[PDB]
């Protein structure tokens, strides 16, 4: 009906910001490496950035939780992509479950 929120540790659905080289801290979700259309590998996890709309081989070094970002920043750079990803993900298009 609506993502769950983890408990103690980050998890599937989990949504925290991910950077990539050459881009800002982006609002990307948490994803697992799936092996159906391909065979995924090791050590390394799926990340979907809602900024961009497109998947990224990321780990948990390329993603900080709001917890750290806002103990350090947590505010990265403030683009086009940053406006609507961060309400892309706030405020998806293909909405459903009660939220605002």
């Amino acid at each position: 009906m609506s993502r769950s929120n983890r408990q103690k540790e980050y998890k599937c659905g989990d949504l925290v910001f991910a950077k990539m080289k050459g881009y800002p801290h982006w609002p990307a979700r948490i994803d697992e490496m799936p092996e159906a259309a391909v065979k995924s590998t090791a050590n390394k996890y799926q990340v979907f950035f809602f900024g961009t709309h497109e998947t990224a081989f990321l780990g948990p070094k390329d993603l900080f939780p709001y917890e750290e970002s806002k103990e350090k920043f947590g505010k990265p750079n403030k683009r086009k992509g940053f406006s609507e990803g961060l309400w892309e993900i706030e405020n998806n298009p293909t909405v459903k479950a009660s939220g605002y």
